[PDB]
């Protein structure tokens, strides 16, 4: 470790790989050091331009030989953990966790900016405790969306790079798509898609598992969600506006679960 | 004009737009510096990294406030100045500059390279006289292609990222086209996709403006190729190593007076 940042966190044992928890050096708070060995850049510029309640905060960043960055600690471990194992979530903390997922993703796509890794093992849970906040991590891929315009206002552009152009504006849509494969996975506790038909094959022909003795203890409404998001046309998929909107995220009561936990944590 | 770039070189005409003429402070051998004012990084990293008797060499670099890229001198001018007006070139010259914007381009794909800005305005010619060496310019819009691997080795992947992905290995196929709109224009004098049906449409479609009155002090070996790089289907469209090997390109004459040229250099 070099020798500024274990001036200022005194390191500790590891949190999965590689992120470690750390203390900070003067107060003793908690935190957590996502070590990184040598688009880090693009991370970083992202994590310090956002603010959102379930969007992962950094509190610091060495550059010095690894990079290191310092984060909020999420005492609950990443989702991936709840979901191993043909495990499963209750209903109604799927529709807690989703739609938090989905406020956090529809606050990118406003800001431009697509995940592009959305998956269990990067959201983060706030608590130990069932009904918790989530936090969306891992930037490391991500897109920030001028350049049309220069493209287009043109003759000595090739007929494909001109093609392409009417795509624009439907790359986020493979963050919905990817939420619509959590949320599969949180209901059910299977992967839609797997190898256990090619996985390729499985994924463009849009058709996942389903198991009737499985989905059968899940409502009609959540499963409406799912097939409205696992749609291989990405111009008739959802977007997290419409599933916001959609019949199964109008719960006043996980409303106000939510807003609830945004006040314990303040 | 910054400091160390003034001490160093003694500033002067206007080329076009900016590139300015220039002569190196303590030799007075003339030089040209673009000037970019505030992907650049990609430029200089590019420019550094090549070496080809048909692609512009870079000199020096400034980096204070604006961007000057100091570069070789071409005394004959942009290929642009040759051909704006229905002017157009004489077949065998046409024949020696697309040799070389060949073997230049054939380069910068062997290299991981896509050019992608490929037009008149940045072919550089040597000197004034017909026959004379092109160098290529302005990679202001490069892409450098490791990456499939990780997308491909997956389960949350949408279906569109993958379909996406057997397109890997085509992108090249823009700057083809390209060159087949210059050496049209080259052969020809007039531009074939043109808004004098609209610009959009003619491309994808594929139908360039042919008119046989002028085509017809073209040969047809020379026409053939054009029609094999105006190919819409970009898998179908004739690579650099194919246009190559095009019956038109066999002439040992034109590839004597090349070898000629490099020589004269040295
Ligand atoms: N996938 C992923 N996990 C991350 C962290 C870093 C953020 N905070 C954490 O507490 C944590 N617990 C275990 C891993 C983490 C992270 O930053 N990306
Ligand atoms: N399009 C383009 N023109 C370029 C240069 C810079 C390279 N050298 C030249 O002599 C020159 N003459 C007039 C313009 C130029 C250039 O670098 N890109
Ligand atoms: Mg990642
Ligand atoms: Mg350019």
């Amino acid at each position: 470790y070099p020798k500024a940042l274990r001036d200022e966190y005194i390191m500790s044992k590891t949190l999965g790989s590689e992120v470690k928890l750390a203390f900070e050096r003067k107060t003793c708070k908690k935190v957590a050091i996502k070590i990184i060995s040598k688009n880090v850049e693009t991370e970083i510029e992202i994590l310090k331009k956002l603010n959102h309640p379930c969007i992962i905060k950094i509190k610091n960043f060495f550059d010095a030989e690894d990079y290191y960055i310092v984060l909020e600690l999420m005492e609950g471990g990443e989702l991936f953990d709840k979901v191993v194992g043909n495990k499963r979530l209750k209903e109604a903390t799927c529709k807690l966790y989703f739609y938090q997922m989905l406020l956090a993703v529809q606050y990118l796509h406003e800001n431009g900016i697509i995940h592009r890794d959305l998956k269990p093992e990067n959201v983060l849970l706030s608590s130990q405790e069932e009904d918790c906040l989530i936090k969306i991590t891992d930037f490391g891929h991500s897109k920030i969306l001028t350049s049309l315009m220069r493209t287009l206002c043109p003759t000595y552009l090739a007929p494909e790079v001109l093609v392409s152009v009417g795509t624009a504006g439907y790359n986020r849509a493979v963050d919905c798509w990817s939420l619509g494969v959590i949320l599969f996975i949180c209901l059910s506790g299977y992967p839609p898609f797997s190898e256990h038909v090619s996985l390729k094959d499985q994924i463009t022909s849009g058709k996942y598992n389903f198991i009737p003795e499985v989905w059968a203890e899940v409502s009609e409404k959540a499963l409406d969600l799912v097939k409205k998001l696992l749609v291989v046309d990405p111009k008739a998929r959802f977007t997290t506006e419409e599933a916001l909107r959609h019949p199964w995220l109008q719960d006043e009561d996980m409303k106000r679960k939510f807003q609830d936990l945004l006040s314990e944590e303040n």
